[PDB]
DNA sequence: CCGACAGCGCATCAGC
DNA sequence: GCTGATGCGCG
DNA sequence: GTCGG
């Protein structure tokens, strides 16, 4: 059904960037993903109305697109030029829904436009703007493991008490990624405590030309830029986040970090009937009354798993 | 019917 | 200068 | 836009 899931996502699109509806947004993207698991070619709108996320409004312009090949409101939409502009500039990182209706309004449309007027773009967008196509890329798993191998080698050469982990798509096992992200912790740093733990890191990234720009920076949260070293024909630049956590909440982090979101729903609801509330932080006990205890020990992801009573489940699932 | 729908780190800005 | 609000990405 | 209390 990838008509319908590719209708719906620019209608997710179009609500999320131009109308500014961030709820809208989230209701077209969980209508489509749920009709991608669907095994069967889609006949009728109420077909897909038994569908959980799929309702009235969809069914209908459903029962649209199978009759008539096409979206009517998504054809007048595409037609306007002020909403085409808008939803292609928030392409750019660091361009959101109100700096690109900004930018529309002065004239400000298309790349070429941003890179004549890079006076008025923020650090953030003109990174985002340098390396729009590279961005857009999705970064292949061999080159995961290639960047795995050079930030937990560069950790290690820092400080070896250091613990890293590369969660996302990539931990459960996926041929390819959108982006690297990189959960940090060390001995040093807890919830009840060090100045440069995510600096010396970051910094010793960049010392060996890995990490080539910076989005942003504090003592917890780095988001930047990074490449891998070529021979011949030149890598493409990547999307890079380093998480610092503190080591008592590291696990609990790397779970939510790792997915996926789907999954993890179904964990905090499980984790519900137990008597545990689970957030990326900690796992607590609720008392008979829905009252959270403190935070349970968690020195691993089958801690986590243990709690709960539920049989550890390989990141892979 | 009507409110909820994730909300947090960092960068930037408005308002003093 | 200082504090809190907002935009953004992430998810 | 869809859900659920
Ligand atoms: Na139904
Ligand atoms: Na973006």
């Amino acid at each position: 059904n990838g008509g319908i899931t590719d209708m719906l996502t620019e209608l997710a699109n179009f609500e999320k960037n131009v109308s500014q509806a961030i709820h809208k947004y989230n209701a077209y993207r969980k209508a489509a993903s749920v009709i991608a698991k669907y095994p069967h070619k889609i006949k009728s709108g109420a077909e897909a109305k038994k569908l959980p996320g799929v309702g009235t409004k969809i069914a209908e312009k459903i029962d649209e697109f199978l009759a008539t090949g096409k979206l009517r409101k998504l054809e007048k939409i595409r037609q306007d030029d002020t909403s085409s502009s808008i939803n292609f500039l928030t392409r750019v990182s660091g361009i959101g829904p109100s700096a690109a209706r900004k930018f529309v309004d002065e004239g400000i449309k298309t790349l070429e436009d941003l890179r004549k007027n890079e006076d008025k773009l923020n650090h953030h967008q003109r990174i985002g703007l340098k390396y729009f196509g590279d961005f857009e890329k999705r970064i292949p798993r061999e080159e995961m493991l290639q960047m795995q191998d050079i930030v937990l080698n560069e950790v290690k050469k820092v400080d070896s008490e250091y613990i890293a982990t590369v969660c996302g798509s990539f931990r459960r096992g996926a041929e390819s990624s959108g982006d690297m992200d990189v959960l940090l912790t060390h001995p040093s740093f807890t919830s009840e405590s060090q100045p440069k733990l995510l600096h010396q890191v970051v910094e010793q990234l960049q010392k060996v030309h890995f990490i080539t720009d910076t989005l942003s920076k504090g003592e917890t949260k780095f988001m930047g830029v990074c490449q891998l070293p070529s021979k011949e024909k030149e890598y493409p630049h990547r999307r890079i986040d380093i998480r610092l956590i503190p080591k008592d909440q590291y696990y609990c982090g790397v779970l939510y970090f790792t997915g996926s979101d789907i999954f993890n729903k179904n964990m905090r609801a499980h984790a519900l009937e137990k008597g545990f509330t689970i957030n990326e932080y900690t796992i607590r006990p609720l008392g008979v009354t829905g009252v959270a205890g403190e935070p349970l020990p968690v020195d691993s992801e089958k801690d986590i798993f243990d709690y709960i009573q539920w049989k550890y489940r390989e990141p892979k699932d």
